[PDB]
């Protein structure tokens, strides 16, 4: 789960690009981790909420996940405009 | 809405085109992520409990400062870019 | 709705952790603006020291919430915290990357 971002860290390490590109790059997929941790933070207090009062939070746990897969959105297309504007 | 059009006009170099699309995702990010929150604080029954009006200054807070954010990077960069 | 302005102050006045960090980002801010770099370096400098300021700010959205439901210590309340507290950990390192990989590349 870490691995698979630390990976893309390690690749944007290795790739023959500027300091910018590679910050871009190595920030993208951070930021995926960082909204994954959000989510599952927010997923937590949802549960936590659940237990308390026995009610459930709407459309909390979607809304998060969309948070993710906008991130994840992001950083697909980064990777995409910058590694095709370096080779194409 | 307006997240998208700010995209198809931002399709410059491309690091320029990625700084300039990925500032207003991150607002939309932050977006949805607060209203993640204020859907816990404001669900069904929470009329019936302590609520927690700091966590949605505290979401509502972080949308602005995305926001923010995302002026002063077009700011920047199209100032660089004209003049 | 949130007041944003009311919970840019609130964080201020009632996290410790938020005041430590925003001298932090404003200094980087400082340094950014006084750096001799082109404007695309410039904005990731300043772009990525005010994504902690905006994780810390969801994080402590989070905390409000299980702290408003009670003090006593709950596993799923813990978890939240730690879970937020991991996020706002990861901007900060991905803060420090970013400007020693773009110090250095300019200036080293
Ligand atoms: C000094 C601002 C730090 C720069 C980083 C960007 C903004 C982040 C936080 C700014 C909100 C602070 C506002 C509250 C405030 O300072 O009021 C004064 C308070 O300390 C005394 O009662
Ligand atoms: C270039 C700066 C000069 C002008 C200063 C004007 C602003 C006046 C007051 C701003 C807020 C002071 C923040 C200090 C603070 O709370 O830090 C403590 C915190 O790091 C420890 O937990
Ligand atoms: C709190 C301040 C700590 C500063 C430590 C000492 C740093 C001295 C020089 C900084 C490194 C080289 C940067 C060069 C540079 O961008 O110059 C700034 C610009 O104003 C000149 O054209
Ligand atoms: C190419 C890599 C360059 C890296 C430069 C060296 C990095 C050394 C330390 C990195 C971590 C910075 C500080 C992180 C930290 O302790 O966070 C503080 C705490 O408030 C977090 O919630
Ligand atoms: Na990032
Ligand atoms: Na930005
Ligand atoms: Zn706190």
């Amino acid at each position: 789960e870490g691995v698979a971002v630390l990976l893309c860290v390690v690749i944007a390490a290795w790739l023959d690009v500027d300091a910018v590109t590679r910050v871009l790059l190595i920030s993208s997929v951070m930021l995926v981790m960082i909204v994954e941790l959000l989510n599952s933070a927010i997923e937590a207090v949802v549960d936590r909420i659940g237990s308390e009062y026995h009610e459930l939070s709407g459309r909390a746990k979607d809304l998060g996940s969309a948070a993710v897969l906008i991130a994840i959105i992001d950083a697909v297309i980064t990777w995409a405009i910058l590694l095709w504007s370096h080779f194409g």
